[PDB]
Protein backbone atom coordinates (compact mmCIF):
# COMPACT_ATOMS: atom_id res chain seq x y z
CA UNK A 1 0.00 0.00 0.00
CA UNK A 2 1.06 3.60 -0.81
CA UNK A 3 3.09 5.73 1.65
CA UNK A 4 0.02 7.98 1.92
CA UNK A 5 -2.12 5.08 3.12
CA UNK A 6 0.73 4.09 5.47
CA UNK A 7 0.44 7.59 6.97
CA UNK A 8 -3.32 7.27 7.41
CA UNK A 9 -3.03 3.80 8.91
CA UNK A 10 -0.54 4.94 11.58
CA UNK A 11 -2.58 8.00 12.61
CA UNK A 12 -5.70 5.86 13.12
CA UNK A 13 -4.28 2.84 15.00
CA UNK A 14 -1.35 4.21 17.08
CA UNK A 15 -2.20 4.79 20.73
CA UNK A 16 -0.42 4.79 24.08
CA UNK A 17 -3.10 5.05 26.82
CA UNK A 18 -1.60 6.05 30.21
CA UNK A 19 -3.39 5.78 33.55
CA UNK A 20 -3.54 8.77 35.88
CA UNK A 21 -1.08 6.95 38.16
CA UNK A 22 1.37 6.01 35.38
CA UNK A 23 1.41 9.58 34.03
CA UNK A 24 2.20 11.00 37.49
CA UNK A 25 4.36 8.35 39.18
CA UNK A 26 6.04 6.28 36.46
CA UNK A 27 5.99 8.16 33.13
CA UNK A 28 7.88 7.11 29.98
CA UNK A 29 11.42 8.53 30.04
CA UNK A 30 12.24 11.44 27.65
CA UNK A 31 14.22 9.06 25.39
CA UNK A 32 11.13 6.90 24.81
CA UNK A 33 8.85 9.90 24.35
CA UNK A 34 11.23 11.32 21.75
CA UNK A 35 11.32 8.04 19.77
CA UNK A 36 7.52 7.83 19.98
CA UNK A 37 7.06 11.37 18.65
CA UNK A 38 9.48 10.77 15.78
CA UNK A 39 7.45 7.75 14.64
CA UNK A 40 4.38 9.96 14.08
CA UNK A 41 4.12 11.16 10.47
CA UNK A 42 3.75 14.95 9.95
CA UNK A 43 0.86 14.46 7.47
CA UNK A 44 1.74 17.64 5.54
CA UNK A 45 -0.14 18.24 2.28
CA UNK A 46 2.02 19.32 -0.68
CA UNK A 47 1.11 22.31 -2.93
CA UNK A 48 0.35 19.68 -5.65
CA UNK A 49 -2.43 18.13 -3.52
CA UNK A 50 -4.41 21.40 -3.36
CA UNK A 51 -6.31 22.54 -6.46
CA UNK A 52 -7.36 25.93 -5.14
CA UNK A 53 -6.23 28.69 -7.54
CA UNK A 54 -4.92 31.88 -5.92
CA UNK A 55 -4.36 30.49 -2.41
CA UNK A 56 -0.62 31.20 -2.08
CA UNK A 57 -1.10 34.92 -1.39
CA UNK A 58 -3.39 33.85 1.48
CA UNK A 59 -0.79 31.59 3.16
CA UNK A 60 1.87 32.82 5.59
CA UNK A 61 4.06 29.73 4.90
CA UNK A 62 4.14 27.97 1.53
CA UNK A 63 5.01 24.62 3.13
CA UNK A 64 2.39 24.73 5.90
CA UNK A 65 -0.97 24.13 4.19
CA UNK A 66 -4.51 23.18 5.33
CA UNK A 67 -5.68 19.61 4.69
CA UNK A 68 -8.43 19.67 2.06
CA UNK A 69 -10.45 16.90 3.76
CA UNK A 70 -11.29 19.27 6.68
CA UNK A 71 -10.44 22.85 5.60
CA UNK A 72 -12.81 25.74 6.30
CA UNK A 73 -14.71 26.96 3.25
CA UNK A 74 -15.66 30.66 3.37
CA UNK A 75 -19.09 31.92 2.25
CA UNK A 76 -20.00 34.95 0.14
CA UNK A 77 -20.13 37.90 2.59
CA UNK A 78 -17.22 39.60 0.76
CA UNK A 79 -17.77 41.37 -2.57
CA UNK A 80 -14.37 42.86 -3.52
CA UNK A 81 -13.04 39.32 -3.02
CA UNK A 82 -13.81 35.94 -4.60
CA UNK A 83 -12.70 32.55 -3.27
CA UNK A 84 -13.69 30.38 -0.34
CA UNK A 85 -10.09 29.87 0.78
CA UNK A 86 -8.74 30.34 4.31
CA UNK A 87 -5.69 28.60 5.87
CA UNK A 88 -7.68 26.89 8.61
CA UNK A 89 -8.94 23.43 9.51
CA UNK A 90 -11.77 21.99 11.64
CA UNK A 91 -10.34 20.06 14.59
CA UNK A 92 -12.09 17.17 16.34
CA UNK A 93 -12.16 17.44 20.11
CA UNK A 94 -12.83 14.97 22.92
CA UNK A 95 -14.09 11.58 21.61
CA UNK A 96 -13.61 12.80 18.02
CA UNK A 97 -16.54 15.22 18.36
CA UNK A 98 -16.83 17.19 15.12
CA UNK A 99 -15.82 20.90 14.81
CA UNK A 100 -14.78 21.79 18.36
CA UNK A 101 -11.69 23.81 17.36
CA UNK A 102 -10.41 25.70 14.34
CA UNK A 103 -6.62 25.68 14.01
CA UNK A 104 -5.57 28.66 11.87
CA UNK A 105 -2.43 30.65 11.03
CA UNK A 106 -1.93 34.20 12.33
CA UNK A 107 -4.02 36.61 10.15
CA UNK A 108 -2.02 38.58 7.55
CA UNK A 109 -3.25 42.09 6.63
CA UNK A 110 -4.84 40.68 3.45
CA UNK A 111 -6.56 37.81 5.35
CA UNK A 112 -8.01 39.83 8.24
CA UNK A 113 -11.46 40.09 6.54
CA UNK A 114 -11.33 36.37 5.74
CA UNK A 115 -10.70 35.68 9.44
CA UNK A 116 -13.65 37.75 10.66
CA UNK A 117 -15.79 36.10 7.95
CA UNK A 118 -14.91 32.68 9.40
CA UNK A 119 -15.78 33.81 12.93
CA UNK A 120 -19.19 34.96 11.70
CA UNK A 121 -20.17 32.00 9.51
CA UNK A 122 -19.01 29.40 12.06
CA UNK A 123 -20.69 31.27 14.95
CA UNK A 124 -17.47 31.47 16.91
CA UNK A 125 -17.77 32.82 20.46
CA UNK A 126 -14.16 32.37 21.61
CA UNK A 127 -10.77 33.09 20.11
CA UNK A 128 -7.52 31.97 21.75
CA UNK A 129 -4.32 33.63 20.58
CA UNK A 130 -0.90 32.19 21.46
CA UNK A 131 2.15 34.48 21.29
CA UNK A 132 5.45 35.62 22.97
CA UNK A 133 1.31 38.69 13.07
CA UNK A 134 -0.58 41.91 12.39
CA UNK A 135 -3.09 43.20 14.98
CA UNK A 136 -6.37 42.07 13.42
CA UNK A 137 -8.46 43.45 16.31
CA UNK A 138 -9.07 47.22 16.83
CA UNK A 139 -7.75 49.42 19.66
CA UNK A 140 -11.19 51.05 19.85
CA UNK A 141 -13.21 50.61 16.62
CA UNK A 142 -12.27 49.42 13.11
CA UNK A 143 -14.14 48.26 9.98
CA UNK A 144 -12.76 45.16 8.25
CA UNK A 145 -14.60 44.65 4.98
CA UNK A 146 -18.33 44.19 5.63
CA UNK A 147 -17.59 43.69 9.36
CA UNK A 148 -17.47 46.24 12.14
CA UNK A 149 -15.54 45.29 15.31
CA UNK A 150 -15.69 47.32 18.53
CA UNK A 151 -13.93 46.88 21.90
CA UNK A 152 -16.54 46.64 24.66
CA UNK A 153 -14.35 45.76 27.66
CA UNK A 154 -10.77 44.74 28.40
CA UNK A 155 -9.20 43.21 31.50
CA UNK A 156 -5.55 42.51 32.29
CA UNK A 157 -4.71 39.22 33.97
CA UNK A 158 -1.13 38.41 35.13
CA UNK A 159 -0.78 35.92 32.20
CA UNK A 160 -3.31 36.69 29.46
CA UNK A 161 -5.39 39.64 28.20
CA UNK A 162 -9.15 39.24 27.85
CA UNK A 163 -10.99 41.34 25.29
CA UNK A 164 -14.76 41.44 24.84
CA UNK A 165 -15.39 42.21 21.16
CA UNK A 166 -18.64 42.89 19.27
CA UNK A 167 -18.81 41.94 15.61
CA UNK A 168 -21.40 43.83 13.56
CA UNK A 169 -22.78 42.75 10.19
CA UNK A 170 -25.54 45.01 8.89
CA UNK A 171 -28.31 44.92 11.53
CA UNK A 172 -26.83 41.99 13.47
CA UNK A 173 -24.47 42.08 16.47
CA UNK A 174 -22.63 39.14 18.07
CA UNK A 175 -20.33 38.95 21.05
CA UNK A 176 -16.92 37.29 20.69
CA UNK A 177 -14.50 36.69 23.55
CA UNK A 178 -10.77 37.05 22.81
CA UNK A 179 -7.96 35.72 25.03
CA UNK A 180 -4.34 36.62 24.34
CA UNK A 181 -1.80 34.38 26.06
CA UNK A 182 1.56 36.16 26.51
CA UNK A 183 4.06 33.54 27.78
CA UNK A 184 4.54 31.31 24.74
CA UNK A 185 6.80 27.81 28.00
CA UNK A 186 8.96 27.77 31.18
CA UNK A 187 6.19 26.20 33.26
CA UNK A 188 2.72 24.67 32.70
CA UNK A 189 0.96 26.77 35.39
CA UNK A 190 -0.26 29.63 33.12
CA UNK A 191 -1.35 27.11 30.47
CA UNK A 192 -3.78 25.27 32.80
CA UNK A 193 -5.09 28.62 33.94
CA UNK A 194 -5.69 29.45 30.24
CA UNK A 195 -7.56 26.15 29.83
CA UNK A 196 -9.67 26.93 32.93
CA UNK A 197 -10.45 30.31 31.39
CA UNK A 198 -11.60 28.52 28.21
CA UNK A 199 -13.67 26.06 30.28
CA UNK A 200 -15.41 28.89 32.18
CA UNK A 201 -16.24 30.76 28.94
CA UNK A 202 -20.00 30.71 28.13
CA UNK A 203 -21.40 30.07 24.64
CA UNK A 204 -22.71 33.38 23.24
CA UNK A 205 -23.79 32.21 19.75
CA UNK A 206 -27.15 30.84 18.53
CA UNK A 207 -25.62 27.42 17.80
CA UNK A 208 -22.46 26.08 19.51
CA UNK A 209 -19.51 27.03 17.27
CA UNK A 210 -15.85 25.95 17.26
CA UNK A 211 -13.11 27.66 19.24
CA UNK A 212 -10.62 29.47 17.02
CA UNK A 213 -7.03 28.88 18.20
CA UNK A 214 -4.04 30.50 16.43
CA UNK A 215 -0.37 31.44 16.86
CA UNK A 216 1.55 32.27 13.65
CA UNK A 217 1.61 29.03 11.59
CA UNK A 218 -1.21 27.37 13.55
CA UNK A 219 0.47 24.00 14.12
CA UNK A 220 3.02 24.23 16.94
CA UNK A 221 1.67 26.23 19.88
CA UNK A 222 -1.86 25.75 18.50
CA UNK A 223 -1.36 21.98 18.50
CA UNK A 224 -0.12 21.87 22.10
CA UNK A 225 -2.99 23.93 23.46
CA UNK A 226 -5.68 21.76 21.82
CA UNK A 227 -3.93 18.53 22.89
CA UNK A 228 -3.71 19.84 26.45
CA UNK A 229 -7.44 20.65 26.43
CA UNK A 230 -8.51 17.22 25.12
CA UNK A 231 -5.94 15.58 27.44
CA UNK A 232 -7.41 17.33 30.45
CA UNK A 233 -10.89 16.18 29.35
CA UNK A 234 -9.72 12.56 29.15
CA UNK A 235 -8.19 12.69 32.68
CA UNK A 236 -11.26 14.28 34.21
CA UNK A 237 -13.79 11.98 32.53
CA UNK A 238 -11.91 8.63 32.30
CA UNK A 239 -8.89 8.79 34.63
CA UNK A 240 -6.60 7.92 31.77
CA UNK A 241 -5.11 9.82 28.85
CA UNK A 242 -3.98 8.55 25.43
CA UNK A 243 -1.58 11.32 24.45
CA UNK A 244 -0.19 9.47 21.40
CA UNK A 245 -3.79 8.93 20.22
CA UNK A 246 -4.55 12.65 20.68
CA UNK A 247 -1.55 13.83 18.65
CA UNK A 248 -2.32 11.32 15.88
CA UNK A 249 -5.94 12.49 15.67
CA UNK A 250 -4.68 16.10 15.40
CA UNK A 251 -2.33 15.28 12.47
CA UNK A 252 -5.34 13.91 10.52
CA UNK A 253 -7.24 17.22 10.76
CA UNK A 254 -4.22 19.51 10.18
CA UNK A 255 -0.73 18.47 9.07
CA UNK A 256 2.16 19.00 11.46
CA UNK A 257 0.43 19.52 14.82
CA UNK A 258 3.07 19.76 17.55
CA UNK A 259 6.42 20.46 15.87
CA UNK A 260 9.12 19.40 18.36
CA UNK A 261 9.76 16.51 20.78
CA UNK A 262 10.32 19.12 23.54
CA UNK A 263 6.66 20.17 23.03
CA UNK A 264 5.65 16.49 23.25
CA UNK A 265 7.44 15.94 26.56
CA UNK A 266 6.10 19.24 27.95
CA UNK A 267 2.62 17.97 27.03
CA UNK A 268 3.15 15.01 29.39
CA UNK A 269 4.35 17.42 32.06
CA UNK A 270 1.29 19.68 31.78
CA UNK A 271 -1.19 16.81 32.00
CA UNK A 272 0.77 15.47 35.00
CA UNK A 273 0.34 18.85 36.72
CA UNK A 274 -3.37 18.83 35.85
CA UNK A 275 -3.78 15.33 37.29
CA UNK A 276 -2.52 16.56 40.65
CA UNK A 277 -4.92 19.49 40.53
CA UNK A 278 -8.10 17.42 40.05
CA UNK A 279 -10.75 17.43 42.84
CA UNK A 280 -10.08 15.06 45.73
CA UNK A 281 -13.10 15.46 45.44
Amino acid sequence: NTPREVTLHFLRTAGHPLTRWALQRQPPDPKQLEEEFLKIPSNFVSPEDLDIPGHASKDRYKTILPNPQSRVCLGRAQSQEDGDYINANYIRGYDGKEKVYIATQGPMPNTVSDFWEMVWQEEVSLIVMLTQCVHYWPTEEETYGPFQIRIQDMKECPEYTVRQLTIQYQEERRSVKHILFSAWPESAGPLLRLVAEVEESPETAAHPGPIVVHCSAGIGRTGCFIATRIGCQQLKARGEVDILGIVCQLRLDRGGMIQTAEQYQFLHHTLALYAGQLPEE
